[PDB]
């Protein structure tokens, strides 16, 4: 009997896709994100924004995931993006992401 309950072994977790842009609108309740290659924008609420509401300007790059929201397309679970030009360092490892 070879067929049965099997497990415990390497597991590949390759990334799928994502959508990011630039915070063009700055308000004390909600804002909008602008796209580069494409011209599609969405409405994101700061309440969902998971970052530093204290220091966010002028328009730090941000990420989001378009869902199948009924009515309009909004961005849920917004997460700020990393700095632009990366700088060398002495931290060799798997890194995040």
């Amino acid at each position: 009997g070879s067929s049965g309950s099997s497990g415990n072994i390497m597991l590949l977790k390759k990334k799928q896709a994502r959508c990011q842009g630039v915070v063009c609108a700055m308000k004390e309740a909600f804002g909008f994100i602008e796209r580069g290659d494409v011209v599609k924008e969405i409405f994101f609420h700061y309440s969902e924004f998971k970052g530093d509401l204290e220091t966010l300007q002028p328009g730090d790059d941000v990420e989001f995931t378009i869902k199948d929201r009924n009515g309009k397309e909004v961005a849920t679970d917004v997460r700020l993006l990393p700095q632009g030009t990366v700088i060398f360092e002495d931290i060799s490892g798997p890194s995040s992401g």
